[PDB]
């Protein structure tokens, strides 16, 4: 069994796709907000 | 998840109209009243 | 357990929404007051 | 211990109220008087 | 004892909720104090 | 698999194009208004 | 018996699922917290 | 010894009340100053 | 007797199920507390 | 005697619950004071 | 009977193919993991 | 009586297939395990 | 048999080229994400 | 050390009060002066 | 006296069930430790 | 066969010349950017 | 790939003619009036 | 010797207390004027 | 080889010379640019 | 590339000569105006 | 003489108590030092 | 190969005597005009 | 050697009472003269 | 090397004495000019 | 018959060309693999 | 000769109260100074 | 030889006294010419 | 027959000068490509 | 034949002296370029 | 030969002097650049 | 002569007490070092 | 000859003083260099 | 002939004090490179 | 003949010089290699 | 003659106390240096 360990590299990279997201990828909704969250403050800035 | 970042530009933006207005925005109503609060002193000043 | 990482995703943003909020969010009452606060000094200005 | 960080919004906020009175605030006493000082020059300049 | 790590999960997790709070968590107290911090030097700065 | 590596030179790069301007390039609609949002005060200003 | 030590492989295996998620996997809910955790300084922080 | 590390968060916070003060804190008599310095400018300004 | 020395892989294996887990199944208490220490610090490091 | 290796798991562990706190426990007076350490300079910093 | 023991070269060999997968070969699906369980942490980490 | 302890041969042989598998064969179930062992430690050393 | 270990040196070699890939290999589209990961959070950092 | 830093608002401050002086203390010898300065045109300028 | 040699089976097996557990038995007590051992290291390492 | 190893320090290196690119060399195209990016924002700051 | 970076420079560069623009040079067809925004004012302020 | 590592959290920790003053805590004196050395630029900034 | 690691010295060296430019060297066209993007506002401001 | 960013202050320097001219150089058709436009109102005013 | 080697598990062990201490135990007067150490380190790093 | 790194600080140095002139030493020749700017604008105020 | 490095917090501080000078310090000679430079342009200005 | 950044404030100083006239300085020929200037408009204005 | 012992060493010596490699000749196919094995695991490693 | 090897203690310990210096003891008195460095390019900097 | 390694920290420290000196310490009179920089526009800016 | 045995020094050495390299020698393709396979993590690592 | 084994120190040495180069060695070319890849992000970093 | 080990920490040490310069000790030139490229960005930045 | 080679356990024992030691025990002094020889390392490592 | 053996220990311990020193004894000079090392960059880096 | 095989000990012993150094001793040369064949890769590294 | 035997034992060991070689004689030239075969794969390993 | 073979007793074991050392006695010199010699390879190996 070699063929296996291969074939495997489909593995943690299926688990991968979202997950790279979790921090970056969920976050945009939040995080655009660091920068959503700029304007918060100019608008009182300003 | 990659696709997810880019959509959510739409995310900081539609917290932004209004928002950018907040200052700039309501405020007319006061503001433009700088500009009605010179007319305020000059009749006096004139 | 992989699937646990991402449903996680809603873990740290939902704990995001009000906290975002604190510093540019309750302050909006105080903040913008940085701005009602410019009034505050060109009404003795003008 | 994430609802603390929230609730404390409130903490900055009520240490803000009279403080951001401090130079427009007690000043306004001082202050209008950079008005009423206007007045000072004017009757001397009228 | 193999279920015994797994159900372990619980013992770091239970140690953390305060935990991870206690940089940022009594210190919001301290710390939205150091936005609160902001306000002191602006009615100065004003 | 060594080609594999570089040929991914090509899985970021296409990742960011759009994404790139997330920040600076939907924004640009509310930014350059951070811009346009000084005219919001200058005719007021003025 | 040497057809055992292969269906074993089943037996780490089994033993491994949620294991390999004992410290990412639980902790996801407090580890996200460390990325959550950002936004609990960036409020203060803005 | 795991409580330890959360009755601490009393440890930093108990070392930042007057802390905090410091520079913003005592130099409110200055600083205020520095606001009191406009008027040290103005009555010669005005 | 030539059954027996098989039967006895009863024996070993016995013996062992609680016993793999010293080191590595009672300090899971202590171990993902290796992992909890990590929290320990950050709070502090963040 | 193979009772005695398991029950034994009780003696590493008693002598884990202080000491994993040596580095990471007792020190939260000290690093909190990291964290607390920070004050330190931004009073100076704002 | 000599050709035996080398014929019985096939014996082993033929034992060992899965056989030699089993720690490295069934394991690429939570091995791999062990490098999938990387970006499990740095979601987290970035 | 020389066909006797060639027969035989049959005789250690029968004895050895699960005989061979006693240390080996059944311990894959445990031994795997020091395999299993290892993940054991890791999502703690992660 | 002596040439036959050293012709073998060609069955762990062809055995490697994919392999030595499979954590680098496939990797590098969810990999290089590590990096395209980076331009994540920026857009949002800027 | 801790105590240090807040005896220290002593010595920011201590260091203030005549500086705070320099351009607007000395000054008003030259500045009321610009004020003078008034006086000096208008003899010309009545 | 035939029967006598295999009732003997019961005396090397009687005197080894402390003993196997000299070495690995008693030292569990400090063996363990030689994990605690490891735990002695880390708070110092972490 | 010591040559070989030599001769293949040529086998690393031909590797490297545009893989050390994958993440600095295709992404000046978005790096620069991240320079270029710069402007995006300026343009709107200035 | 070391003359790719390089090369590059002509990347962000071309993508920053128009866009140093943006806010100074559409603008200028309404920024110049803020200058031309002032003779606004003058035919009502002579 | 097993309580020893832990009395020596006293050794780590009373090292410490002035120690961590060195660049916070001497410096207070020539810190606070990195604040008190802002008020030396302002009177000839005002 | 032991001369040759130095004699590399010349390998970074010669690559960073264009390089280090890359985003302050060529930019200096668009950059004072930055400087050139002064003026532009200034006769707009004067 | 140093001798670069000199040549260029060639770049800002020949953008800036009509330039520094849009607001004061084409103006003074429109300018000095405003000091013809001193005479419109004399005529009328003598 | 077979109780002996029991009673002798007593005479590795009480060789062991201080002993096992020796690289962790007097050590934690230095190495908690090495902790120790880092604080002295950042409060240069701070 | 030490004293290189200080005998360089003769490499910086000399790159910046023309360098650090580019915005504020060519431009003198435009700058000045910053202020010969201003007479542009007053034989049209006076 | 542990009072080493808190002796040494003597060895910054004594390197900063001139150097915190350097551009505050010295300056004063040339830097109130940016106040004494107001003068220069008042006296022409009044 | 410390006692050279002081001795260099002799370095932006000397920069500065004619430095700090180039607007004031020279200009006084043609700003004095600007007072001068007004008598050029009052022979014509009395 | 005394030739015929000698003549023999070409009889162990031709069961053995093939023999000594049952072992360590068929097993290389394997065996590179315990080699090959390794890469089985680091490309997890890495 | 057991008594030795924890006599010994006192050898590892008695070589380490200096060293555990040499790069954080006597590198305060260049070490405060990266703290001390800092000062050095904030009177440059401020 | 362990009284080497302390002597030593006589080596690295007489490598840094000129050495922390290259970027602060040569700098300086680049350096401070980003404070004599400030003056080179001020002329320009007053 | 005893020269045979040293002569044949030659018979296992010349087995072993390829062998040697089985390992170490035809892997140095795939090995140094575990070096290689370095830089496959690092231009994802930078 | 003892002389030999020797003289033999020869054999690895002669083998190692650009053996030793081939992770280090050739790659200095690609590795320096590890640091010379630190120079590629700065630019873009800068 | 044991004198010789210790000769040889001549080999080492030789093989160092400029070694240690090829990332720290060339690169000064193009280092001290990094900050040379500081003052690159600052005449734009100024 | 029986109770003699029973008595004599007291001669290798009595020549095994130091013995034991040479290693392991006058090592200590040298060994330890081992460990002393760690510290020998990290304040060059830290 | 028992005594023999032990009066030995003083053969590897007298082999070791200076050995030990050997990779980390010269090498201080080097070593400490890495530290040394450090501040090459970080005057490159502040 | 008995006291040939003591005289003998003087015949290993004397065929040993290089040898033993074969592998150990001629080796430093290159080994003590393995020390500094980490050099080769930190400058790289640091 | 009895000094026979004796003048013999002349002949076992002229057979032996060389003999004694061939495993560990002639072999130091591929043996070494097992250390130099060590080399082979530390470049590659470190 | 029968007290003959016993007082002999004495002609075996006076031939034995040096004879037992020849290769444990004189070698202790070489072969504690085996341990010795395993320094040999460490602060190589550190």
């Amino acid at each position: 069994m070699d063929f296996n360990p291969s074939e495997v590299a489909s593995q943690v990279t299926n688990y991968i796709q979202a997950i790279a997201a979790a921090g970056v990828g969920v976050l945009a909704l939040a995080i655009g907000l660091s920068a959503a969250w700029k304007y918060a403050k100019r608008f009182l800035k300003g």
